[PDB]
């Protein structure tokens, strides 16, 4: 076996609903770091649920990045989106995820 | 054997049909991450079907990236394209795919 | 033995004929990803035939990239080029190809 | 096993409360360096609590970066935020964290 | 032994003759990819002969890149250059060549 | 075990006190290089104490960088800061620190 | 032993003489690629002698690069420089040379 | 054990005294290259003493770089600084130093 | 043991004397490539002596780079500098040097 690391980023734009921004397949064991930035021009805090072996909730105020590092990462969702007609949340995420891949069944 | 990683990106432009944007050969076992961005200037949501050992459907609203990580990735298609004469969907995809390659039958 | 990866790109300009854009030597076993972009300024769809252990045909509409990943890649050709005197197709391709090379007969 | 290093940065904006800016999952053993910059345009000092096997408190004056290197890094928080209605603290953090990951349970 | 890869590019300017643009020494066993671009401002097609274990001839129309991947690469020549006093062919080549080198007779 | 290298930089701004700019946890054995620059616009010399297995004091005049390389690096402090109401010291530091990390207790 | 690769470039300016542009020490066994460009503003062809186990002569017309790949590379010289008072040859070379180096007599 | 390389640069500004610009701890065995540049705007030569297993003195005239490569590098100092009230020496140094670090006493 | 490669460059400015631009310590066995450029604005040729197991002399005319590759490189000097009051030689050197370093006496 060898470890494989994937590094990726993405955008969040919101302008009580849950929006899933990342998930695994329920099979892959993923460890690593998740970072979520909420832009300083956002009207509201960004509430994030990270599901691993535990459920953790974080709040990023406008202009702040939250970061989490752990094992068995399963999903990341934006939660508790307020029902404000003037809502504007601009954000960015970055992920560094590592899993293990077998080389036995190699073509 | 050794693992090989391919990293590639591409564009999506749509201006109920299914459009296949990526597929494998049905033989290669591919693991990795797929990211699909729908540009903020799009008129509609981008519906994506990812086929692996399971079929998953995702929806990217304008200005959002969806990401998926899994084993046995087989195809990615845009699905549920609406019959609107004013439709405009601009998007981008990024893939990090890893497979296993033998070194036995080497020239 | 070791695996070798070649990464290369090239241009397509057309302004029923078949144009071969890439082929192997018929000996090298090549696996990897092929991406074909058809520029948004093209007048027509780009029809592509990829020959491996199977023959696959793809169509890239103007502004779209098609991608394929597989084993035993042998050739890529533009096919079904229409007999229009006003035809303009501008495109680009990208390839990530991996083969296996012996180190026994080393100088 | 192999070591994995994650490198990440983020922003701090404050305009007695504690704000957690980074934490681990309580399982991952993280070693590395933490750097915290307080911008020269800040009105106040930035007080930082780093929790590892010990609790350390640091103060970054406006225009200064503090750095810490250690084992068993668990969390970083902004602490002792003053109750001033004219407070403005702009900062940045950088982290280089290394953990160990097994390759036994590899897919 | 170890494999060595050389990557190089060069220019072609023509403004029935054969022009050799690359050759080996007749001893080194070279495998890899050859790409030949003919610029869109060229007046004529670029005819290329690639000698390996077989002789292959390719034609690049103005604005097109041809690519070839194989073993035992020996030479590349421009062939069938027309006797036109107004001829202008501007082109570029790219090569990724791999050979094997012994470490027995090491100083 | 494997070696881990951390590379980091930071700013110094002073506008007899001791200011600690970096320290370890008292457990990690760190080897490497420390460089301290005092900007040419500074009014005074920058006095630096580097604690390792020995205590070394250095003085960087305005526009000069001092560098030190050694084992068992423990802390770096600015020392002997003069009581001048017109003092202005702008500086920068750079560190390349290497430690050893076990892979026995790997998750 | 290990292989070492050196990559270097240089300029040629001439404004029947032989000019040696590169040579080895007569001991080192060098394999690799030599590329010689003759600038499009040159008045004359650039004649190049490459000495290896064989002597090869090449001619680069203005605006062309010649390339050679082989073993036992010993020297490269400009040859057959014409006795023209208005001669102007501007050129560039690039070399990728690999040799083998022992690690037995290591300090 | 593994080798560690540190690469660093710094500035020299002088506007018979000895100024130590770099030293080791007297324990670390450092091998590598030292380069010292004296700027073309300097009024005087830069005299440099490099202490290793031997003491070497070098002189860099304005606009020249001196370089030295050796084992057991211990210190570099500017020496023989003239007592001229109009002296201006601007310089830069670059170091590539390699030492050996054990992995036995790893945390 | 492992091989270590140092890569460095420097400037030459002269505006019969010998100027040593590089030397080793007389202990380190250095192999590699030396390149010496003489700028096109120089009034005179640059004569270079390279000492290895043999003494070689080279002449770089204005606008030319000379290159040499060999074992047991010991020193490079500018030689035969003419006694002209209007002399101006601007040059640059580049070195890629490899030596062998033991890991037995590791701290």
């Amino acid at each position: 076996a060898e470890l494989v690391t994937n590094e990726f980023a993405g955008d969040i734009l919101i302008s009580n609903t849950t929006v899933n921004i990342w998930k695994n397949d329920g099979i892959v064991s993923l460890s690593g770091t998740i970072s979520i930035y909420n832009n300083r021009n956002s009207t509201n805090a960004l509430s994030i649920q990270i599901i691993s072996s535990t459920t953790n909730t974080f709040t990023a105020l406008p202009g702040n990045t939250i970061s989490y590092t752990g094992f068995d990462l399963q999903s990341v969702s934006v939660i508790d989106i307020p029902s404000d007609p003037s809502i504007y949340i601009e954000g960015r995420y970055c992920f560094q995820l590592t899993y293990c891949k077998s080389k036995r069944d190699c073509l």
